């Protein structure tokens, strides 16, 4: 199969193209593949573990294994036996020239970048870039996944955002104010008839206008926003406090990384999108809402080893209080990078099967997922299990 | 309804005692309570929010008012306004003299105690006078609940274990060797036609002989061992890394406590049926052994407020290690005793329901579940729910 | 003694009070008490044991009881038989009404207030009350330490605060401009020949134009900034990693309270006095700076129990990096109550013994210790001790 | 320089080569070494960054280079750059086959060793090849430093271990039920006229035999056994809550590892050396003994990735108590290595100044100092900086 990666060249996306290809030459096992469990058995009919690799990016390096090693010697998150491995197949991976349009002040921390809109192209020419660089690559079994920086919270627009006709109408006006990239690369891969997934905060394909071609269109579309570590563990905690009838009155969640992910979210406007949905998933799961506290600071020498600190208040018998921490110690890439292969190969099976629109059974990916109020880690992992049976 | 407490001096026993009456004077709320969760509603029609109790001691003080002050004295885990107001309705609870039978080493951290094998009773007549306490209190909507000492894992026999002829051999024999008191009392409540639950990792009635009794008298019955707050979180985390397919590759488990629990688990014969509880619960949700650790120390500054810390090293993608910690701040009288209730009133339920033998589906109160496999909290949780439903 | 508290009824400053008065009935242990320790012995013939207290405050309640109580009902940090023991007492105490001149946003969060300057009164108008406040209290066995409400960094001035006859001119002129009030209530004291110490990052007697007064009027005085938790801990383990040739490459400090502290440092403004202080300790320690991150939230659930979260990056041999983290779970109130009794008969002694200006080797007590480059808590343990021998 | 280590082929040991190394040949920093610091300069003179390396083992591989590729392969704990840079001068490092004699049950988990007792030889032929191979790479700057496998308690013997006229009656009785590998080589050591230190708990040279023959042979020697993390952050937290008069009520210290410490560690009778001398340095600080609980289990994963566990329950002002936590993740390696090339170089100095006899001013590197009661970390930096300071 095919992916078209946004933000071809950043952590998740290439240590998602090394782990590929290290799985593909048998020199790494299938640990963290959701879609290599024993209840998604007979996947592999339509969506075997085969891997090509494009993508957009706005960091111009030479190619995808140059892309990888900056990222590797900062981390040494894989073996560099690995890295040697698949140095030949990922020197053949080139990102295009993307867009960086309305991205927020954060994208100043990714230091030399060159951009569509820079070189003066209206809406509509951008699109064309944009349709033209994934229609050279796609064919009948590619799949487009937005991995790239988190931008701040859109101008939200009911005329140009909450219809197609008005979607279309904003293009043709080049109105820039109200389009942001992560909406562009969406309208491009679906206007194409590709499945489109979105890993990050950004709005990307979750506006109405977006969902409404989707439909139309007749393509599976899902998002929005890896659920990868801290938030993962809320969405699995939280519930064993409703199970038991208590009270939380109180959670905090404090983050610290660093990397371009921890660079980008340094600045105000673009850590906004990330720490909203990170916060919200609490109160749509329990009823009502505990005082939250959700912050995100960089912290250089954690590199992408993001580290998360919580802490949860909590009232039980008799209204007595009492306290639980915990401290999560991962790397944010090597969390993230196999749910990336999972997305592809289960909106290749979505599309397969006849799927279109916002496939709210991919919910257990995401820590915002579209046209869904389920949360808990534990149901969603039912409805993957349960939607996966019903189409196989 | 009616409940007899074995251990009914102990601190789950009257902190359960205390908040019974609190929330029926209405001064206190339902917090805690599983069984006034919303998917309960109609309970109250099978089993009211409304209390009588009794029980068998060892450690004879005057009433359970005293014992209750005793622990709060240590603890202030309730408001002292709550002491007063149910201090009039503890003054009427008196407990009968039990039997520590086989009961471990660990017993002599108690003090003070009497026992009915101390006055040179044979099995016959313990298990009568046992019998006379609890009938001459029990109604048609009496329970029983063993809350007392863990006991050591028991010099296990085929004969006097694997039929009810056979343990009623044991009786008859005198065979004291092969009795332990959590087995008399179990005995002593599904001979008298009660409802039964463990809330310890003592035997009780989980041997063939009192299963088979239970069935045959067509009682339903439930354990074993209050699961309340590591081993809860236990076994609502650990699926998460098989939602994720992930490799825990070593768990550790570390608990430090004080007062009565703490002083008893201080003895290596009563600590072990609790650590291996604690324990096997991983092996049966995940399908294989990491390496788990799990001790229990005491720690007297803490009395009931057990402190646990845990360290969950794990493998992701491309085999890489990854770290995640937890502390859990509690006091165990707190998080046990609505429990307790709850036990209680769906034993009632149940019984009231024509259910017999174990009620393998009130699993998400226990430890180590009778007759099921499904350890899982939030699978726990549905087939509780569902349960219920069915029922209803 | 007497000792004139600047906020006397905030939750450090009647908490003090209370144990005061139950150390001096008999009810309560000297523990918390620096003075109190063996090198001290001899202190009770310069600054015995005994206590009068008046104060400045803008929440006017009735007196200090009401005060102690309802800081009481909400954190219940010290037993409900000695607030009942010291009522009479604490009844007797009524502050007077003070200042909140300039500071800052965060005030806004202490509810209902009244103030000199809320009356229309000119500064030395206002400087004459605080001064007749004062005057009426003390005696020759008096002295004045601020507990109030942290402020925002002031206006520096050069004319104004780098010389006490500009100082003056600013009262002259009444240029509130530049003016704060942690500043009068310490013009006010020094200029009355009384002790003065500081406990709060508020600028207090820290400006050259009131350290030149308390040396031309003879006058010892000690700040700023209690050091009670986790910056205690702080400059105890920051030694270590350079004891060992250690880089320490980062330090995050996250910190999350209620009640009315954590309320006022809610506010931006008010915020950055804490932070800054607490955050600037590292550099002077260790004669670099890791990169350093020091917030402070508000958490009400938390109320006066502020708990405290620390990671610390730091480099060994081969430039290994390694980890530590430290969490801090503590009553603020606790920590800080025994350390005004302690400032105030250090003071008295200093006074008794002739020192004049700032008491540098008060340092120990302090965050941003005034005149002096000590920090480490070891060595700021021996210049007290030290300083105490010498004069003794 | 050169420096005998008795475990020559563990990870610290190996460690220590490959650092020394790396810093010759100019590819790693100085972080990590003591005698580095500022206060240190001129040791140089003495002791120069210079060495080269021999030592005894039980487990024979080929060289030093095979073995510290071992311990590589598994930890990662240095660059692949910097073992391949060494490899020449560690293939040149073969040890010599020394003694388990009594070194406990953990041995066992070392699998394939060989030993002298093993060949028959009596202890008067143990000692004799022991010091040939000692004296046949021995020089005037050579020192003898123990890293070996934790021995547990010994038999202690007064007639045998009291006087140095007792030891040698042990020796030429072969009576080597009193005679453990430890303190067989301390002999070696100091009968030859060799500075010597025990980096473990085993006794060494910490019995007075051995003590007196230093003494009469004219030798200065240290130990024991290296705190390097855990514990040093114990002796510095632990003098914080003295300065402050607070009662530490209960300690506990959990640890876990893996690799060979820890798989002879988790030996009973191994492990109790340990123990002792992580836990009893709390009462040599405080005075009193706060409940304390200290453990060391095998943890497989986490190899010599050692983490620590900590809570400290204290109370403070009017008796309140309150809590701390800390968690310590770090390579043993990491934080023991240095201090091998520390203690080698000061105590050449030592040497090279006269110094005869226990040098306690060493009591900085040492869990259990010999000679004397300074264990806070802050006094013992003071005492050896002076120390130095006084002979340079
Ligand atoms: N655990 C994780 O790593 C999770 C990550 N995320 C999100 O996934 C995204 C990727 O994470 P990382 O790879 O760690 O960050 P990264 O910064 O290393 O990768 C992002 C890449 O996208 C490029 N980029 C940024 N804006 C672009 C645009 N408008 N068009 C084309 N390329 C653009 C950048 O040059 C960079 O190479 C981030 O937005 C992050 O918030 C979401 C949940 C969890
Ligand atoms: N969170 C929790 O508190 C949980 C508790 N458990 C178990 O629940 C039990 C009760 O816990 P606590 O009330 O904290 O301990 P506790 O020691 O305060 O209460 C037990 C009481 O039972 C009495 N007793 C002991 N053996 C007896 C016997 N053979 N016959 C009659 N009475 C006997 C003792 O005198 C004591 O009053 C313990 O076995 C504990 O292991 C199980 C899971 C969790
Ligand atoms: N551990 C601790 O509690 C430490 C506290 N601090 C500082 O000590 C101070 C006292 O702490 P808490 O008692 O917890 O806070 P609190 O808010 O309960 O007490 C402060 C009191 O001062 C009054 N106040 C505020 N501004 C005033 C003014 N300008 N004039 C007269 N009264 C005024 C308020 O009405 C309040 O009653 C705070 O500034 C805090 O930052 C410093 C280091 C540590
Ligand atoms: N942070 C640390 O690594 C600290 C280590 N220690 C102690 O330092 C020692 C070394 O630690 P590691 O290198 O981690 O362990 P390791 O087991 O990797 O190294 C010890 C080596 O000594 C050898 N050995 C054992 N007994 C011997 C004997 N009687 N004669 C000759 N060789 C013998 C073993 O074959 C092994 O190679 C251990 O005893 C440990 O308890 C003490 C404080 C801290
Ligand atoms: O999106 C998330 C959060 O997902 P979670 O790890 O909370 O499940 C992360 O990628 C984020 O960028 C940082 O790791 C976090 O420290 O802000
Ligand atoms: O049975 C348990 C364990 O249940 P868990 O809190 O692990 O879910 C507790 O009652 C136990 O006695 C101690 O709290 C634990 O420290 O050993
Ligand atoms: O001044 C300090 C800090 O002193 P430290 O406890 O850091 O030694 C505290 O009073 C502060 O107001 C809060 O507790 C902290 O969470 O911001
Ligand atoms: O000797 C010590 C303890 O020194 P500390 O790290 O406590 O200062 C360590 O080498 C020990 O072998 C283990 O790391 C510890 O987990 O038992
Ligand atoms: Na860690
Ligand atoms: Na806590």
């Amino acid at each position: 199969m095919k992916v078209w990666l946004v933000g071809a060249y950043g952590i998740v996306s290439t240590t998602a193209m090394v782990g590929a290809r290290a799985i593909e030459r048998g020199i790494a096992p299938k640990i963290g593949l959701v879609s290599e469990l024993p209840h998604f058995e007979g996947i592999e009919k339509y969506a075997p573990f085969s891997f090509e690799f494009g993508g957009h990016e706005i960091r111009l390096l030479s190619n995808a294994y140059e892309a990888a090693k900056e990222h590797w010697e900062l981390n040494r998150h894989f073996d560099r036996e690995i890295l040697e491995a698949v140095k030949s197949d990922l020197e053949g991976i080139v990102a295009r020239k993307g867009t960086a349009l309305n991205c927020g002040s954060g994208i100043k921390e990714l230091g030399d970048i060159k951009t569509l809109e820079g070189e003066g192209l209206s809406l509509a020419e951008m699109v064309s870039r944009i349709e033209e660089d994934i229609k050279s690559f796609a064919d009948d079994e590619t799949v487009v996944i937005n991995v790239a920086s988190t931008e701040p919270l859109p101008n939200y627009s009911e005329e140009y955002h909450g219809s197609l006709e008005g979607f279309e109408r904003m293009i043709d006006e080049d109105r820039k104010e109200y389009a942001s990239a992560s909406m562009l690369y969406a309208y491009a891969a679906l206007k194409l008839g590709l499945p489109y997934a979105n890993f990050t905060p950004s709005p990307g394909s979750a506006i109405p206008a977006l969902k409404e071609l989707a439909e139309k269109k007749g393509v599976p579309h899902a998002g929005n926003d890896g659920k990868t570590g801290e938030t993962l563990v809320k969405t699995t905690l939280a519930p064993m406090f409703a199970y038991r009838n208590m009270e939380v009155v109180g959670w905090m969640s404090y983050n610290i990384l660093g990397d371009y992910d921890g660079k980008v979210l340094s600045a105000r406007d673009n850590k906004e999108s990330k720490v909203l949905s990170k916060d919200k998933v609490l109160e749509k799961m329990l009823g009502y809402s505990p005082y939250s506290i959700t912050e995100i600071q960089y912290f250089p020498s954690l590199v992408d080893n993001k580290t998360a600190f919580d802490f949860v208040h909590f009232k039980g018998f008799l209204g007595k209080l009492m306290k639980f921490y915990f401290i999560w110690d991962a790397i944010d890439a090597i969390v993230a990078a196999p749910l990336i292969l999972d997305i592809a190969r289960f909106l290749l099976f979505a599309k397969k099967k006849g799927v279109k629109g916002v496939v709210k059974e991919m919910a257990f990916f995401f820590k915002s997922p579209m046209d869904t109020n389920v949360i808990n880690t534990h149901e969603q992992f039912v409805v993957l299990k349960e939607w996966y049976s019903n189409l196989k």
